């Protein structure tokens, strides 16, 4: 069995027949990966930090087959997906680098004293190892950045884990592209083909096997909430449960205060731009504004609704999404005490929505904190800074958390922050959510739903230690010890003793 | 409440005096509401308050020493020079974190410099720090009433992360830990904090540990016990609307591998083995419940030196009469299968006796009922063929919290291929000695695989054990006046921060 790609602007196959996989090749591919994880983990970190740079100039090297065909697959720009070749050969160079660094070991000694009484205080040194073969589900709207050769892959096998992919069937064809340069990055560096591979497959009985394979021992995934903890639950069920992290949906609140309304003029042409960035394909998308009853709210409201109104027709990435978005906000722009104003478009394509409402019937339809994944948004008018605080004490998990506010609000901001700090991953102040810096610093997930292990990230230098797990190595010789824990330090990484800084 | 129940005297199985009550969803629901309530102010307070807090909790212990030893002492039937011993390494594990807590290294603060010239898109500035989940309920181990229970390493380490605390008393020692519970209510007095910081429930009725890992305003779980329960448990957890992460330790056999050159060089390996296998009556997590050795001539000796120590052990009071009927039917039953030799000390019931068990390794591998370990002084030794026999089986390991090679610079070769083999199911590794104690400090492992653990990657126990409780938070281009301490930019508390990737 074989299937095909949907043309994302005609809804017509693409050429290019993919394989249908099955339990079969999930066996084939998790024994073989299982086969090769001892070894990988093992190789120098000079090693894989030379393989992660190797995929990143062989992905490089094609991105004009994989610019072609991920913009017929997903509609999105070529100078948007010029972009994300980018950041995703970037992001492998920022994991080479950390690699290369050993900073991952994370080393810690616990200092010898022999001659302590009653008994003595023997010699511990602990590091981290990889916690064996992956399984990644990469995302639809981020075919590059955050699929094939994505955040999820990239920290894998930083850490050491051999990878098995499932392609998403919304871009087989740019996954497959990807498949074959990390395929020339393994050959290249004389590296066993087993340590990367791309199963393909529009039957969900794949993914479920996949993370029910007793040979999997952790999973990356990053789509809807619905099968996303579908997995989750299967991960958990397993005779051995293995850590899943997934980001499954956020709706990314954002606070405006007066002030910020009064200090930029601009402020709603700025939301609309943010809102509808990639048509609102974006998972950290300002989802819901919360301002006051105030003249300034008034005019951004009305400034707001004249652009969604002027807003050009959308394509989404699949069919499916499309069709999920414009029942959705039909249905939602029928609930009661809801205003909407749409812009002019017609099927295949789809309009761009602003919702407006007051925060009593905010609180009166808790659906409405749901994701709709499109170019729609929600406007909630507060009575106070009060009722403002109030409904920030209730909000579900989200990625993020936006504040727009100046001085004269940093009394009511300062209260805000500590209850934004439980509920998002990450906070923006006086600018937008949408961009999502590779750095050091990084926290790309948070509390439920936003993500299924909010003690992580999926994007930036921390995420790697999501594959990851502490051995302690007591009383071993040296010559036992492996080379990030020896006496002498060989490889001259960071190292904590008895508590003091690494 | 409706129903009160007595704890058992492990010497007579009789009820000992004080009653204590049987909490329901009730108390459970009041008690994590109270919690939720005090989060946030708890994990905002200075870290030398919170740190303060933990020290004056330890002091408050061992203040109160006599009582909880004597009543432990009868409650559980350890020793009271054992139990005098687990007060101070209660109260020294408190202070670790009181350590941990003041010098500010848990925040793991992170910077990334910005840089607003960068084309096409300037760099923001980006910090991030670890702070509290939340409410973290707690289910001590019977094993260790006191390290490991009401102010185990569990409490310990999210009291100092900044998490409220709410324990589901253990049945097994309930006056113990209400001694226990009346110190750290004394604690917060003195330091003058919410009540509701640290809160203890009781009862024998199970629907009491279910309604509390699955009330929504408890965020983590720490839980010593068995894999049956503890699953369970662990199920509850992820099945939540909102799932929250569970750290049970559920038990272990912990393999040891002993080469003929380590049996040579110590005449008296045998003897240290019969006395690891019998500390504490074999009731550690850490006990060596399987020793793997070569079929010559020292491993028939040892065999027969601690056969011979076996059958004069002095009969064994275990913790309570479950873990007594499940030791006694266990041991029997497995003594009566084929290709097995069980040797018995002399016992009467309740007491119970040592045992050691002796089999092939091609028995071993026709019984995987064998790698089911048996709480108790038991202990199993299989006879392998040969060094590849002895790798072959360490593949085929289940998780364990430990690891064990006893050898020589001799069998360095292949001690250096086994090694990967166990690091890969084992927490932690030991060379040239036992598994049974467990050190409290910055480089500790407890914990591993499953079902060494539900969760791999921590341990309960050491430095590391206070960041199961914690999440990160990235701050994105906020001022200087609305971010917290730990990430201003003049760092006023003086802590470790990694900037731009460099050595914190
Ligand atoms: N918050 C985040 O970080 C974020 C960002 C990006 C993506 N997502 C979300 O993803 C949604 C876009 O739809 P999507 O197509 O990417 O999501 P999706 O339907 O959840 O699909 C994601 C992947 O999981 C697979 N899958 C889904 N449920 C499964 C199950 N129960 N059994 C087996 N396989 C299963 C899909 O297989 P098929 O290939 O067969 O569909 C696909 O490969 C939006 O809501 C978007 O916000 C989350
Ligand atoms: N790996 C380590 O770090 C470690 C250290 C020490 C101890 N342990 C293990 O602890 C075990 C000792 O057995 P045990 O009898 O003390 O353990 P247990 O039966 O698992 O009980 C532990 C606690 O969990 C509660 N509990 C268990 N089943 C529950 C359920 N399904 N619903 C609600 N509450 C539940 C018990 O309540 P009741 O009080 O009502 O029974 C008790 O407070 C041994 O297997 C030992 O290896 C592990």
């Amino acid at each position: 069995n074989v299937f095909y790609a949907t043309n994302a602007f005609t809804g017509e196959a693409l050429p290019l027949a993919f394989p249908v996989h099955t339990e079969v090749e999930v066996n084939q591919a998790a024994t073989a990966a299982a086969k090769v994880a001892r070894d990988f983990r093992r190789l120098n970190n000079s090693k894989r930090a030379s393989l992660l740079r190797t995929i990143a100039s062989e992905l490089e090297a094609r991105s004009d087959d994989i610019i072609a065909r991920a913009h017929l697959e997903t509609a999105l720009p070529e100078v948007r997906l010029t972009g994300e070749i980018a950041r995703t050969a970037n992001q492998l160079r920022l994991f080479a680098d950390v690699v290369n660094s050993g900073s991952y070991h994370q080393a810690i000694l616990d200092t010898p004293n022999p001659t302590r009484a009653p008994l003595p205080k023997p010699d511990i040194r602990r590091q981290q190892i990889a916690l064996g073969p992956v399984a990644v589900f990469g995302a639809s709207n981020f075919p590059l950045a955050f699929s094939a050769a994505g955040g999820d892959t990239a920290s894998a096998l930083a850490a050491g884990c051999p990878v098995i992919v499932k392609g998403h069937t919304a871009h087989p064809g740019t996954s497959q592209i990807v498949a074959e340069c990390i395929e020339q990055a393994l050959k290249q560096e004389q590296l066993p083909q087993a340590i990367f591979t791309l199963l393909q497959g529009n039957q969900r009985a794949l993914g479920q096997a996949l993370v029910s394979h007793p040979e999997i021992k952790a999973v990356g995934f990053t789509g809807s909430v619905g099968g996303g903890r579908a997995l989750f639950n299967l991960a958990h069920e397993r005779p051995e449960p293995i850590p899943f992290y997934g980001e499954l949906g956020a709706i990314n609140p954002t606070f405006i205060f007066p002030s910020a309304m009064r200090a930029k003029a601009d402020l709603a042409d700025q939301f609309v731009a943010s809102m509808t960035m990639g048509c609102g394909q974006f998972c950290t998308k300002p989802g819901v504004v919360f301002a006051l009853n105030t003249p300034e709210t008034q005019a951004f409201i009305e400034t707001a609704q004249s652009l969604i109104r002027q807003q050009s027709p959308s394509t989404l990435l699949t069919p499916g999404i499309r069709d999920s978005y414009q029942s959705q906000v039909v249905s939602r722009g029928s609930d009661d005490g809801i205003d909407v104003t749409f812009s002019q478009a017609e099927s295949p394509c789809v309009a761009s929505a602003l919702f407006v409402t007051s925060s009593e019937n905010w609180r009166k339809h808790p659906a409405w904190e749901e994701e709709i994944f499109g170019p729609q948004s929600l406007i909630v008018v507060c009575e106070n800074v009060a009722d403002m605080l109030s409904l920030s004490e209730m909000l579900a998990g989200s990625l993020t958390a936006t504040i727009h506010a100046t001085e004269e609000d940093y009394p009511q901001v300062s209260q805000l922050i500590p209850r934004l700090e439980e509920i998002a991953g990450r906070l923006v102040f006086n600018g937008w959510p949408t961009g999502v810096e590779v750095g050091y610093a990084m926290v790309h997930g948070g509390p439920y739903p936003a993500s299924t292990h909010s003690a992580s990230t999926s994007v930036g230098a921390e995420a790697i230690h999501r594959w990851l797990r502490p051995v302690a190595y007591q009383a071993l010789p040296e010559s036992l010890l492996p080379d990030s824990l020896k006496a002498e330090n060989p490889l001259e990484i960071a190292r904590a003793v008895d508590g003091k800084a690494a």
